[PDB]
């Protein structure tokens, strides 16, 4: 078991309905040598990143989006992406008036892989992979020509004026997506991935209505992840359906993000709800069953990995609100089966 002091808070790693991530660990896989790319806010400098992060790229083209004052460039820094006076909103609804900034892609990288046995804050699922962070969201969200730009990039395509990536991912995180069908430009960009060797693991949405009817979940060659309660059944919010792939706890998961309510100011740790805290899930036991897969000089496809990811879940708790996939994700059973 981890040192880190607010690893006892994270049920979502070890408890029933947890992802048995600590059963893993005691075998001696955390995913070493493993790459995941997060795409989404961006990358903050904290104390229990910092090491685990690899060079990544920022991917937001409009500079009023960004915040750092030019298009692409190299430093996937997450400026903040708050808001005032309905500046991405719907005026004059009040919901949509401001948002502190969300430290969203800090909060998804620290589920991953966070740094871990430092004592200080929390632990990640695969916290002997590292993380490339991958900026396409900022103020607003993002375009999805960045975020389609941004992930073939992270299984290692070559972009037009971007210096290519030292560090290509085997799994690459998506946190995000809106409604509407899989755009042409978003499946291929998809598939180059997949053909690179990247498992492409996204959120199934936070709207309570059916997954397929949003996008990345639309698309194929995804694994789509549903949200699941400390109870084991599916959070209130989740998108739902037949193209929910499996689920991972989405509700009360603490990870790492900042304090400061537009710019960094310092780090701190928070719980969040979503879909989005169930990807990383999903994202981290990738790379722990990636890491058992090597050390028995085995080579995994996206596909094999999907599979391998999707056979091994753990059950849920009775037969479920709506459909969210085969079961919840089970790294013990996942790595086991590899084995
Ligand atoms: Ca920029
Ligand atoms: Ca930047
Ligand atoms: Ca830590």
């Amino acid at each position: 078991a981890p040192n880190d002091q607010h690893y006892r808070e994270q049920w979502h790693y070890f408890d029933r309905y947890g992802v048995k991530a600590d059963k893993v660990w005691d075998m001696g896989f955390t995913g070493q040598n493993v790459v995941v790319a997060v795409v989404d806010t961006g990358i903050l400098h904290h104390r229990d990143l910092n090491a685990n992060v690899l060079p990544g790229y920022d991917f937001i083209s409009n500079s009023q989006i960004s915040l750092d004052g030019d298009g692409r460039d190299a430093d996937p820094f997450d400026e903040g992406d708050w808001f005032d006076n309905w500046a991405c909103g719907g005026y004059p609804d009040p919901r949509k008036e401001r948002s502190d900034s969300s430290w969203h892609g800090s909060h998804v990288a620290g589920t991953i892989a966070a740094v871990t046995n430092n004592r200080i804050g929390v632990a990640g699922v695969a916290y002997g992979a590292k993380v490339v962070p991958v900026r396409a969201l900022g103020r607003s969200g993002g375009y999805d020509s960045d975020i389609s730009d941004g992930l073939y990039w992270a299984a290692g395509g070559r972009i037009a004026g971007i210096p290519e990536n030292r560090n290509p991912a085997k799994v690459i995180n998506m946190s995000l997506g809106s409604d509407g069908q899989c755009s042409y430009n978003a499946q291929t960009m998809i598939d180059r991935a997949t053909r690179l060797g990247a498992l492409v693991v996204v959120a199934a949405g936070n709207e309570n209505q059916n997954a397929s009817n949003t996008w990345p979940t639309s698309c194929n060659n995804v694994l789509s992840v549903g949200a699941t309660t400390s109870r084991g059944i599916r959070a209130s919010f989740s998108n739902y359906g037949v193209d929910v792939d499996l689920a991972a706890p989405g509700q009360d998961i603490l990870s790492t993000v900042d304090s400061g309510t537009r710019r960094p100011v310092s780090d701190a740790y928070s719980f969040m709800a979503g879909t989005s805290m169930a990807t990383p899930h999903v994202s981290g036991v990738a790379a722990l069953v990636i890491s058992a897969a090597n050390s028995v000089n085995k080579n995994l496809t996206p596909a094999e990995l999907k599979d391998v990811l999707v056979s091994t879940t753990s059950p849920f708790n009775g037969r479920l609100d709506r459909a969210l996939g085969s079961g919840i994700v089970d790294a013990e059973a996942a790595v086991n089966s590899v084995l």
